[PDB]
């Protein structure tokens, strides 16, 4: 509508490539912008991995309480939670929360190892009907974000659809779906991103990501004041190897698509 | 010097009044800017209330498990957590988390009432050697933030000092101190405020606030990469009752005072 002109303006003024998918669950309407292009997911991939471990825990009923050893060698680049338990252990519930709410990279690595490798995360994507998602690498190299590289990519449309099934749909058993939403709603890293663009009264759960070429991402489930929930995926990447993050672009994108 | 001039330049362009107080616990140095002027606290006052409840919990030893009834008449203007428990209950631990991490205003009112009113929160401030802090009203009117009004105000210097004692000192017992810091570290609302101004590797716990006159506040305990923690208060208020919030200003303030 004007939504398209505005998104195009934002994109041009930003110097980057912008990807947006909104699903409105009141009526299944969508707002799409480069929705079928691939973008590096970076840490927004932590959602698929934690969900995969949730799913495992539907048949391995004590899985979330299993201790996992954190060695000095497991420490990656960003480890605000793991590094407090080195030469100690963390449960798989603790690791999921640390990956999701703090973006801890060591924690993500443990989730990936539990699933048997990046392949296992991709296998779960495929099990819930996501044929686009691909995880190929561990932290921190999954975040390289090199233009033209298909590794560790998905599309806004696929990720919105998947986030809808996981958070509001039936990809997970009910307890597990509640657990994921509880973890997402407690994210500590999202206030400058999608949230920044929404009315203060609306409630949000979301997972950010960032990486190379100033890749700046957010995926969110959103409960507007007095409306059915929305799903929003805002992905953004830039042409220079060491571009600065742009969480404000995401916020601008969320304001634009939710004003209507 | 360089920083005092930069702060003045930032304030000069902001359209408002900026209060800063930084304490570097490596050497107890300070950086101060309008640090003995009063500002309205808004929700940064929630720290003092949760800390008062923690203090109570040192002698009433299951206090944090105690259920509190939430009635429809309790709901204020912003209760993302409390509203799911109307005609039900929340524990004091849950009210604490809700007020700190989500800024739930019904939650804050239950903490105030557990302390005997706004007066009891002030009494606790006084018991830990804070002679500046004053809480006068309940939510939501505590955030009116009218220029010149002394209600519900403190100074950046008083709040920096208090925050240091609560989170790194011995104002509380050790478990209570750790509980507070854990709650601050899991704040969901801070990524666009002080955090936005600091390198991504630095770990932050904080409490934001906002209100009338475009008042935009953040107070934080910061664990920089490879340095002793800092304490930072950034307060900001504006001349028009309906001004928009300016979390960007706090971010910039944070960057100026941490650059070197
Ligand atoms: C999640 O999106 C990944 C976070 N890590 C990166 C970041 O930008 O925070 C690095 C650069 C620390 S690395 O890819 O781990
Ligand atoms: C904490 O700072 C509380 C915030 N409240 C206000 C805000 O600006 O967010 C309102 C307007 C929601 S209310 O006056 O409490």
């Amino acid at each position: 509508a004007d939504v398209q002109q505005k998104l195009a303006e934002l994109e041009r003024q930003s110097g980057g490539r912008l990807g947006v998918a909104l699903i409105n669950t009141a009526d299944n309407s969508q707002i799409l912008y480069r929705a079928d292009e691939r973008f590096p997911m970076c840490s927004t991939s932590k959602v698929m991995a934690a969900a995969a471990v949730l799913k495992q825990s539907e048949t391995q009923k004590q899985l979330l309480n299993q201790p996992v050893e954190i060695k000095p060698a497991d420490l990656v680049n960003y480890n605000p939670i793991a590094e407090k338990h080195v030469n100690g252990t963390m449960t798989l519930a603790e690791l999921s929360a640390a990956a999701l709410q703090y973006s801890d990279n060591t924690a993500m690595n443990k989730l990936i190892a539990q699933l048997g490798g990046p392949g296992g995360v991709t296998a779960f994507a495929r099990a819930i009907g996501d044929e686009t998602f691909r995880l190929d690498r561990t932290e921190p190299t999954l975040n390289t974000a090199i233009p033209g590289d298909p590794r560790d990519t998905t599309t806004p449309r696929a990720m919105a659809q998947t986030l809808r099934q996981l958070t509001l749909g039936h990809a997970l058993g009910e307890t597990q779906r509640a657990q994921l939403v509880t973890w997402l709603k407690g994210n500590t890293t999202g206030a400058a991103s999608i949230r920044a663009g929404l009315p203060a009264s609306w409630v949000v759960g979301d997972k950010t990501g960032s990486g190379g070429y100033g890749t700046t991402n957010d995926i969110a489930v959103i409960w507007p004041k007095d409306r059915a929930p929305l799903i929003l995926v805002t992905y953004f990447t830039q042409p220079q190897p060491k571009a600065e993050s742009r969480r404000d672009v995401l916020a601008s994108a969320a304001k634009i698509v939710t004003d209507g």
